[PDB]
């Protein structure tokens, strides 16, 4: 049927950027000014997807403050008049759009805290987005990907094409080339090394499941790993890989953290221009 709903893990440990992330997770740094969960948020508006689901763990108050109402902000903005920041910040979380939050007690990886959201996805298809995959596309990454779901009506795993040598970092899809963004998937197989893997398509944090991942979740052996639930379910049922059209920045470390900030940086209205110049010039 319909994406309505959003699952964002912003539970894991956030190790590589301590101490910032000490009391705050990792997908609340800004890029810029405006914190990864909240680009990861917007994408997911703009594919039509109305309820976003956080799975938190440590420093959950900073996601739900952020996109919760705010008293004091507003009271604080009232007191002076300042129209456009208070249309600023009420866009954070706009009308017709619904937070909902679950606890992961335990940082038990990406799998598991897919699994924390079941019973507020139920039996309804579902999109997965990792923040700090933070996507820079026109149109959206996940509306791309609503798009080809709203198609096929299958699950669908957003791909990008990366260096051969590097695929012991990705999980990485292989099947039939279908058109000439979309594979069928035969497998998904976690971490190979170079001379063995399937393809060159690694998988980004982008998702969109069919909830028959969920048995697939609960049925793995113990960290439940993400991929091989895919590989499971593409056993029973099509599985699309997706390759997007866009630019993903691994804000999970801190080169593409820096990255995104000076590529946001420079298209950004306000600072571009200078920033670019003192880039120059430096
Ligand atoms: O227990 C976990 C682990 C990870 N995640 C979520 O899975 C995605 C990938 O996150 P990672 O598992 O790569 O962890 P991390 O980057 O937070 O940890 P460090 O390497 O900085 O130590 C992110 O969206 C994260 O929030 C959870 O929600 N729970």
């Amino acid at each position: 049927l319909k994406v309505n709903k959003a699952v964002f893990p912003v539970a894991g440990l956030g190790t590589r950027f301590l101490p910032a992330t000490k009391a705050s997770p990792k997908e609340m740094l800004p890029v810029v000014d405006k914190p990864l969960i909240q680009y990861a948020v917007e994408e997911a508006i703009a594919a039509g997807i109305t309820e976003m689901i956080f799975v938190t763990g440590r420093s959950k108050r900073a996601i739900e403050d952020h996109f919760d109402k705010s008293y004091e902000v507003e009271a604080e903005l009232e007191a002076r008049g300042k129209a456009k920041l208070l249309e600023l910040v009420r866009s954070i979380k706009p009308s017709h759009v619904d937070c909902f939050y679950v606890r992961q007690p335990e940082a038990l990886g990406l799998g598991h805290a897919v699994l924390c959201a079941e019973k507020l996805v139920a039996d309804n298809p579902f999109a997965v987005i990792l923040a700090d995959d933070l996507l820079d596309g026109n149109p959206p990454v996940m509306k791309q990907m609503v798009d080809v779901f709203d198609h096929y009506h299958s699950s669908v795993i957003g791909v990008e094409e990366i260096p051969p040598s590097e695929t012991k970092s990705y999980g990485i899809v292989d099947g039939k080339e279908w058109e000439e963004s979309i594979v069928k998937m035969s497998a998904i197989v976690e971490k190979p090394a170079p001379e063995v893997a399937p393809s060159n398509l690694g998988v980004v944090g982008r998702y969109i499941l069919k909830p028959r991942i969920f048995e697939h979740l609960r049925a793995l052996k113990p960290e439940l790993q993400l991929t091989d639930a895919i590989q499971a379910l593409l056993a029973d049922e099509q599985v699309l890989a997706y390759k997007y059209q866009g630019t993903r920045y691994d804000c999970g470390s801190k080169l593409g953290y820096l990255k995104a900030t000076v590529e946001f940086a420079l298209r950004h209205p306000e600072v571009g221009t200078e920033f670019d110049a003192y880039l120059r010039t430096r």
